[PDB]
């Protein structure tokens, strides 16, 4: 006829996805990423990170030298391994504040050792037992020396050991506790007494306390251990009349890096930034579901299975008419465009600076999101397997706060963003309509479903001009004002 | 006359609410619902969790067997409920980390306790106090065994308890600390030496210490209580000389949704799955300012004393003039509306779909705020009767930095859902002007109060037809037009 | 002419400033304004609170009474400031629990101390020591009473002293932990012993352990700190045979605004409420990055170097056209404005409400974020000096966590309010450019390029018309149309 109609649009999908909103929980969207990390590769990566393999010790094992752990002599970490599958195979021991000594010894990341020659004089070194086995003949723990009478007699040490270097010295020391009289003066010749270990900053007295426990690998008794950290300038100072497990040298402590975990995972040869029990995952979303426990540039823990981003525009699927009452389903060259209807035929072709604009749009809010990590190292221990009390209460209440107000932070976030990338794409889309009326001026209508009814001979050079920005309004202004309003 | 008015307007209300949004601090709305709860019944609730009134008795009292708690014997709980009107009524006690075992037993959420046969030879059983009345009659906690001499002998004990069992034992002892050495000499015939009580995994040597404590109920000396916990397939073994309070059998340890709470309400027949130190609150609303301390499917404790969440648009009290100038007081069918003066007179009618769609966005807002709260049992302790140190610091400062974080969360929530539900009316008030202009194309102009000015005439069926969205404007468009643009 | 061209527009500047926002990390803006304090003065303020600068004392050394903390003694304080070059200069000693005694005083907040007249019958007292030195003579810690034999004698004390008041009572006690056995016989006459220290509520038994340490000062020795803390109507009963540094009264326990900071910043004559360790800072920033530990009416710690709030539009750099292609560098009255071209000339006019408008929301932002601050005081200790374990863990624990938590907070809400603020500023130029439209009616057409073609000759008092609002649309309704549409 003497008229055409230009409808604008956006594209739409046949299978879209379920995002939520801060306006409604359940709107569908064109397309979505994914932002929890659900699942793991299942095996620990080698790289980046320096990985030490517990294999069948602990890392208390490994530190005091139980003699299936000579692999593991002077070893240095980023992450220690520690296998469920893993026993002591030596003298029964136990840990004062062993979580405090664990800790000490996975964040300083290594077990490098200096000897240190002792002035252990008047006593009998390298006592052994039937308990801690090493080439098929009785030994002890291999960084401590177990001290024993000489002739009959133990005569009260008073050893000085200076520290004369730029660090600090951890030495490791325990108190053996018999588990009869008998023992006690097989072993040392007289009482228990009570053995002193101190600093110029500090002083640890323990007492030896002998009696029958219940046998651990046939053994009644038990070795306490203790450590000290002397600082350069300070002297450490043994004193001990009997019932001490003596330090061989001290391992060094380190600042870094360096922590502990839990997990049965294989190691394998990969490369990931984040480890955590369950595996190494991927560090791209900003938020996991894994695990609590991470080590590394990971993601942070929520408790979402699921959160997904919109990467898209409002799915809407479906005369010509355009954005208002539907999007295009025939739309595969962008996400904006136009639709006509000409005197030569009905044709399309898509908008593709629009398209672009909110891509743009979109790719800086997933940049802002995506990629950015948060790394950690050593941290709190999250879970437990035995009742300890208050301050495991405590340490799993600030981990369930940090939980849950992460939790709460990516819920509102993901809202927030969608809403956002919604009101995003509706505004190009509002922008283009906005664009081609002030284009068109007075040669066209708004006909209510996102088209405009052009009142003028529109060929498809004409249209083209229109899309591209290109239209003179004067050049068609009395043909569209004769038709438009009826002379 | 020959042109009609049409405005478009929305609600008012004589009386509204002042809330805050991101733009304003005192914006008023039309309505607004409150999302802190600051009030409670006073009563706690029996239903749906199991509410145990401690009475006279503390939990630590009915573990150990006070006379006065014989009435909790093997009783279980969801929330035992500790009365500031509590006091021992018996043998004075002490309980190294106290914190730690009251924790322990209200988490475990039970009393049910095993008798077992302990080998207590050479040694008087069920040693009693002048302290612990029962039945008008010396007695002494019936869940501990107060052994003494026999014959003047008291030959050591090494007696030796196997757990065969699949779940954990908790067994609860204790060691006499008498107040003159004729008290030990009296009930032990020797003097004190030390107690261990251990397993495979653990150990706790404690000495007995001689001397007078101010006298607690006549009594001048003090029993310190231990606890130790048994795992399947382990042993116990107690050694002993003197001054053992012996366990007369364990207490079974549960792992469930169990806590303790202090409180002086009463308890009373009502069913509310939120209970607070103050009595049981409703758990509809986000948040509450009634009490930090809480169990159950409990609002999140916020420092703000009131937070409004707007749930309607803002209030804007009042030939006709629209939304631009003001809002409509004498409107009562909807939100939304139009008024109109045509060749027949004066009108007004609502237009009730974007009144429902306004609506449906705040209820989708209000489900995703009201009745989502999450529930919590054990925590930390949030108040405290005594000067710890360190410890305390640290709990209360977690507690204090989750409660400004989550009122930091609460007033970004509130101040963004309220600038959301202006923006929301604000556009559902503007799409239905848009809607207009669309349907009146060149037929009528916008007056800048709200209202269109329709250039041909109208009738009551007219306006009817535009408020229902069938107005055909070519039928009117050559009068219009005529009109609209006569020079 | 027959027309005239009347452009809606806002101001721009040469130069203007980089802040975030949802939509884009780089959005530039006519103003920004700092939110994260990132400097201090340098110096601890004076005033308001009370500072007590601790000179070369600890807490702990000005509680038990070293000889160079005489003047600190009964003293209170808002905040004590322990400096790094502080050190002993008396009797080595050691605490069990260092660090809670250390708050418990601090957050106390007060030194005073109350003689009491305890029976210390049988033994003698006012012990003294070379290393503790007050006058050029041998002296010992003024709070605590170092008890030895009598005439080769230390009868068993049991010494009651009752709570007769209507708050709590604190007191410090020690145990002296002799080099050998040759000090303990000299000054207790009697090998080994125990100590209890008792109330109605608890009981704390100390065994000393006699052995040589390595010397302090030139003493082989130690004294190891207890406290206890007795309620009204408590009593405290101490029960020794040696080896006991008694009391010589009670510490009061209050509850306040108090706490300790570890510092070297000197104290000026400066005004202030928030003090940290880099010295006081401003607290009317939202946010702060000089240190995590803070006292007083603080801006929150945040990891963040800079956040900038926008304070104005977007900078926009600069026939005629208006707000959708470029904005006015030349317009300096206002924020938005009309310029205009008719037959008589060029000019321009800002638009004053509309700026004030777009200021006045701006400036509710600026109430919502400037001033207002959480003023915290006794908190946790941040910062350590020795390899502690599994608490220290926790505690750095749960300052990491709060910090991220807060910066994220921080970025969130800068980047929410940046994004809003444009939204804002977008809104009053359309809002303009709608007002002027719905004015002009059918006498002018929007041109596309935030400029209005008007179709009668529309002179300056026209235009100052339009600009005011007071246009009247059907005077020149029919020069306009049969300009328009003919
Ligand atoms: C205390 O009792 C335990 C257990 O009843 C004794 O340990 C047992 O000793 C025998 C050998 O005498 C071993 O065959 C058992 O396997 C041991 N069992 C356990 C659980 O240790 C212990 O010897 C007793 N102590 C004294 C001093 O008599
Ligand atoms: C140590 O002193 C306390 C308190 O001075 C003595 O306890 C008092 O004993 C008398 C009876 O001898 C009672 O009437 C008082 O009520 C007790 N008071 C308190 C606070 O317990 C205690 O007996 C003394 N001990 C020794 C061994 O002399
Ligand atoms: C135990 O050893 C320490 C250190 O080897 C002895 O302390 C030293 O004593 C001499 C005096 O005899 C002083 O000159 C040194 O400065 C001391 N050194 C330190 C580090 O304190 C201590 O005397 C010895 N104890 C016994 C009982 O022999
Ligand atoms: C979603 O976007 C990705 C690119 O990020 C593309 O590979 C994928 O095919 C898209 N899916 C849909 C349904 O548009
Ligand atoms: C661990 O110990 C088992 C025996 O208990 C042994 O068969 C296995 O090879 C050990 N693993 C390693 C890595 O040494
Ligand atoms: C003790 O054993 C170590 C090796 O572990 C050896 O170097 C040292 O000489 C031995 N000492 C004695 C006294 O046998
Ligand atoms: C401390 O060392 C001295 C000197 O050898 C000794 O006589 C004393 O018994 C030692 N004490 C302890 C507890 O080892
Ligand atoms: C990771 O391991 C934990 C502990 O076994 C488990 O609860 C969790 O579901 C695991 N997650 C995945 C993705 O395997
Ligand atoms: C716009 O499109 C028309 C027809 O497709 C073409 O002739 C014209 O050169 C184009 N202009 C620009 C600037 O791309
Ligand atoms: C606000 O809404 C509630 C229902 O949600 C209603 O009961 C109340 O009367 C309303 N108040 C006003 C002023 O509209
Ligand atoms: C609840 O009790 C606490 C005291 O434990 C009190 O401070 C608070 O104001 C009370 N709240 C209400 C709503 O009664
Ligand atoms: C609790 O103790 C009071 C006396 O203080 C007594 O009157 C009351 O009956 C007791 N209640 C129970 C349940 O034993
Ligand atoms: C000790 O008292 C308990 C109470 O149940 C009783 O069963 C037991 O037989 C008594 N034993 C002796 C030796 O009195
Ligand atoms: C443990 O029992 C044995 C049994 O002979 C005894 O000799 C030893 O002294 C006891 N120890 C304690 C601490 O009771
Ligand atoms: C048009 O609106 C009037 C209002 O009263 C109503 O009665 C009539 O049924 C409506 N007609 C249609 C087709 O919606
Ligand atoms: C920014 O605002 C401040 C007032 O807060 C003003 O003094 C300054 O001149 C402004 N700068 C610009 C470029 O507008
Ligand atoms: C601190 O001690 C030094 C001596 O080491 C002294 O010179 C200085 O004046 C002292 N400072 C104060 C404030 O007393
Ligand atoms: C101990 O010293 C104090 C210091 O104030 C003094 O008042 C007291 O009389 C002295 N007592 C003896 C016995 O020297
Ligand atoms: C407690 O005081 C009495 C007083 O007669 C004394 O005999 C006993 O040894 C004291 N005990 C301690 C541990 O000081
Ligand atoms: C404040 O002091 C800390 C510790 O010395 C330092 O790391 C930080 O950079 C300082 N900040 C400023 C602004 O001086
Ligand atoms: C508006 O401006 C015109 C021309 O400048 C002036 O005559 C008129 O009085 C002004 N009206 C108001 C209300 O300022």
């Amino acid at each position: 006829n003497s008229t055409a109609t230009l409808c604008l649009g956006h594209h739409a999908v046949p299978n879209g996805t379920i995002v939520k909103t801060i306006t409604n929980d359940q709107i569908e969207v064109t397309n979505a990423t994914e932002l929890v990390q659900s699942s793991s590769t299942g095996e620990i990566c080698d790289s980046p990170h320096q990985i030490l393999d517990g294999k069948n010790c602990t890392l208390i094992d490994a530190l005091l030298g139980d003699p299936q752990c000579d692999g593991f002599q002077n070893k240095k970490w980023d992450l220690f391994v520690e296998r469920s599958k893993a026993y002591s195979n030596c003298f029964p021991y136990d840990v004062p504040d062993y979580a405090s000594l664990r800790s000490l010894v996975a964040s300083s990341g290594t077990l490098e050792f200096n000897n240190e020659s002792f002035n252990w004089t008047g006593v009998t070194q390298n006592g052994t037992s039937s308990a801690c086995i090493r080439r098929s003949k009785n030994s002890f723990f291999s960084r401590l020396n177990w001290l024993t009478h000489l002739n009959f007699k133990y005569p009260a040490l008073n050893v000085t050991m200076p520290n004369n270097e730029q660090f600090d010295k951890l030495y490791i020391w325990g108190v053996h506790h018999p588990g009869t009289d008998k023992d006690q003066i097989f072993l040392y010749a007289q009482a228990s007494g009570r053995i002193t270990v101190s600093t110029k900053r500090s002083q640890q007295t323990v007492s030896p306390n002998i009696g029958s426990r219940p046998r651990v690998r046939n053994i009644p008794s038990r070795i306490s251990i203790y450590w000290t950290i002397v600082k350069p300038g300070d002297i450490l100072l043994i004193n001990s009349t009997g019932n001490l497990i003596a330090p061989r040298g001290y391992f060094k402590i380190r600042s870094g890096k360096s922590s502990i975990m839990r997990s049965d995972a294989p190691i394998g040869k990969c490369n990931s930034e984040c480890i955590t029990p369950n595996g190494s995952i991927p560090n791209d979303k900003p938020f996991q579901n894994v695990n609590r426990i991470t080590y590394g540039a990971c993601p942070r823990y929520v408790k979402q299975n699921t959160l997904k981003l919109a990467t898209g525009m409002r799915n809407v699927p479906e005369a010509i008419a355009g954005f208002i009452e539907n999007g295009w389903e025939g739309m595969v060259d962008g996400w904006y465009g136009f639709r006509h209807q000409n005197s030569e035929g009905r044709g399309q072709a898509a908008d593709l600076k629009s398209t672009q604009a909110a891509i743009d749009q979109i790719n800086g809010k997933l940049n802002r999101l995506i990629g950015k990590t948060n790394e950690k190292f050593h941290q709190i221990e999250k879970e437990f397997s035995e009742v300890e009390g208050r301050i495991q209460d405590l340490e799993k209440y600030v981990e369930d706060t940090k939980i849950d107000l992460w939790s709460y932070n990516a819920e509102l976030l993901v809202a927030l963003e969608n809403q956002h990338t919604i009101d995003l794409t509706d505004s190009e889309m509002n922008k283009l309509f906005e664009k081609t009326k002030k284009q068109l001026r007075e040669n066209a209508e708004d006909m209510g479903n996102g088209c405009f009814k052009i009142y003028h001979k529109c060929d498809n050079a004409c249209i083209g001009s229109i899309r591209n920005g290109t239209y003179d309004h004067d050049v068609y202004r009395d043909e569209a004002l004769n038709n438009r309003f009826q002379i």
